[PDB]
């Protein structure tokens, strides 16, 4: 309902219904501006701190780009803080920022960072990538999926993939729209069930199903959308060079289309990957890639929206 | 007469009829804005990709500075591509781009980049400058002649010195607006017969005249406007450390105005470089080289207003 | 009275009244934006051409985020230019930001750089921080003052340091709002008398007062602002492995807050550096160094809204 000055670190501290609120926003927005093609000076005066610890550049380039559409101004800097050198104790650094931008959407290594850097500032904290979430993007995916298949209602999702920052995120957030869950990773990933004990709460409250094994073929089973992610990260390389190899059974493909339903479609934030997914796949009509990476644009933008204005969306809500 | 979403890659495939538009625009954005001042939103949500292979700050600065004037967004982008590491084929790259920036103007290495980052990408294309052509920088050539002569009708524009880009671009427009060619490269450099053989056909069907030799004081003699441009581009140092040295014999200097018409006149795009050039001829009043950089600016504009807008030229079409 | 198009190298040339003038619209565009909310496109169409010789980052920040804010559009180059490389004479760069930006903010390392980069410039040119000067910045640091004491009337500043850019500014214009200085410096880092003889003739005219010693303690005495700032400039490594051992007997702490006056209050530039001051001090309610901080941005936009507009404080002028 309310969302302005509301930071977001990460959906497990949002109604689904607040979500849903962003996504309707950002189809406004998209359509509004994209379909209509009305110019919306919703951020004119507005200023975006964007912190990015290692080079991010798509990410940027989207946020960047949304937060001027809407005529606000992104201010882009790297390193100058706590993320490669810094003298000063990121817990002043806030406050310049405070001062500065009216809002930040930083991209760290560590959540840890994210939550002080927020408790530290008068500004809105937007997580523009940790090591444990990734909110904005599934905040996308479910966009597209959404328009897709115009409703969220209860398509079941399937997760095939190692337990990082994404797979996390849906957990957080599949649930709080209704969707059922099927995660799938190695023996060896399966995400500290700290999160996982949540998420199972979360589609207990919601009545959603939820379950997880580390056979894909049975987690992409009944799976209307089935979404995968590289498993290399680019961790190590001994994590990997053999490691990565006792991950090895995965890699979706369309035997993994098969037994995904009819509905069926397919999921990624990209970037390629040949090692989770073939051509075949990836490049099937039936893949949202493409119209996921678009979307994280029309999402960021509702996002800030969502914190820096009082707007109020033009255009029905959609069915969620 | 329409140019909205086509993109130029070079003049090569544009109506002499079509340059000239653009040039017009370029003379009505400078002029309704730097000469009476208002402020002109034309480029108002919308945003450019600037792709810059190597570091190009002049052409940046002046784009930059010109698609925010018109109150665009550009956006900087440098080797988060297929520029230095790049583990994506941009035949994908250009689907994100063409999703972000709703128009890409890119300073390659290769023109071979540029037409498939075209014909890849719903979105037009600029060459910011490629190792075949340069259109947008003569295209302020032009531009810059035009309003020191008030008029392109028929002034044979003469050039010393290597066969690059530059020179190409010249070629594949110089007739289409009516003016006479006057080549002159080291019998090391002709340039690929390929164009010429062109620039001979553009000539034929516009009765302008063509001809090209090795010595300068002979392409430079009758030359209303006489063009050079360095040799010593940095490709090499083997390839200059005495190579260039049988470039020896052309630093145009005033003994060569002195050959040149009255009307005479001097271009290049910069930067300095006394190789190809004294201060004598390079400070003259009779040298636009300043004028020629400023436009580059309007001339930009324009063609961005020319791609992304139905805009249309308020104030009478100069004289060509 | 009048300042558009005069360029701010330092306040030494600059009537009191004229810095005050700045102040005020400083003042008047922090309320009319940051207190009544309102957009101010004063900016709307013009460019900043920001050089920065060393990475500057809060500066910056600050400048572009302002800049922008006003509607404008900040340039942001590095060493695209006579700071690290450079093939060209600055004499003739100054020409393209002639034609480019229509106002430069560089940051240099010689005050020299800056007349002759203004003097070849139909530009103004700010001084965004030189080795002598940082005008800007005790503007801020002013406005910040007038802000907490409501008039800057009669107060009494201290000044504990080395003699740097910093402290040479609020000599050039400490007396000028009628305040009285009272500077302290090591006997090895007394300011070149050359300015010194200067602020000691500014006093005189305004009849301020003004005296210096080595001796802190002396210089916060009736002190009602003190200020300091690092000695350690980080200018070497054995210029400080002990030679500024010999600056040691200085560090500002509340020792200090005790002699000052009762209205004290404490100023600094950032950042940190335990070196010359204790969190004791430093986060003492009484000191405004992030308030300071701030300012900056609210200055330096005021301070462009003054050279790029004929705009006009709306709001009765602050007491000075
Ligand atoms: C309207 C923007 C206000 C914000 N505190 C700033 O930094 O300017
Ligand atoms: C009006 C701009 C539309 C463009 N497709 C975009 O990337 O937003
Ligand atoms: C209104 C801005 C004019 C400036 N000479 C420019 O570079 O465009």
């Amino acid at each position: 309902v309310q969302l302005k000055g509301r930071d977001l670190l990460t959906l497990k501290n949002f109604t689904g219904e607040e979500i849903k609120y962003m996504l309707w926003l950002s189809a406004d927005l998209k359509f509004r501006i994209k379909q209509k093609g009305e110019y919306l000076p919703l951020l004119q005066g507005k200023s975006l701190g964007m912190i990015f610890e290692k080079r991010s550049t798509r990410t940027r380039l989207s946020t960047e780009t949304g937060f001027a559409l809407l005529g606000g101004h992104p201010c882009f800097l790297t390193t100058q803080d706590i993320h490669l050198g810094v003298n000063e104790s990121l817990t002043d650094t806030a406050r310049v920022l405070s001062s500065m931008a009216d809002a930040v959407l930083a991209r760290v290594y560590k959540q840890s960072d994210l939550e002080t850097l927020a408790k530290e500032a008068s500004i809105p904290v937007i997580n523009g990538l940790s090591d444990l979430y990734h909110p904005i993007q599934i905040l996308a995916d479910y966009l597209t999926l959404q328009e897709h298949y115009s409703s969220l209602k209860g398509l079941t999702l399937s997760w095939i993939g190692d337990g990082n920052n994404i797979l996390h995120s849906i957990m957080m957030s599949a649930a709080k729209f209704g969707m059922h869950l099927q995660a799938a990773t190695p023996k060896g990933y399966e995400p500290d069930a700290s999160v996982t004990k949540l998420a199972e709460q979360y589609a207990k409250e919601n009545g959603t199903k939820l379950l997880l094994t580390n056979d894909p073929l049975e987690a992409a089973h009944g799976g209307n959308v089935l979404i995968t992610d590289t498993w290399i990260s680019m961790g190590r390389e001994e994590e990997k060079k053999k490691r990565l190899q006792a991950f090895q059974g995965y890699q979706v493909n369309s035997k993994t289309a098969k037994v995904a339903a009819s509905a069926w479609t397919f999921l990624h934030c990209l970037p390629r990957k040949p090692e989770e997914v073939d051509d075949d796949v990836f490049y099937s009509p039936r893949s949202l890639v493409f119209p996921e990476a678009e979307n994280r644009k029309w999402t960021i933008m509702a996002v800030m929206v969502s914190l820096l204005t009082d707007y109020s969306p033009q255009l029905q809500k959609p069915k969620f």
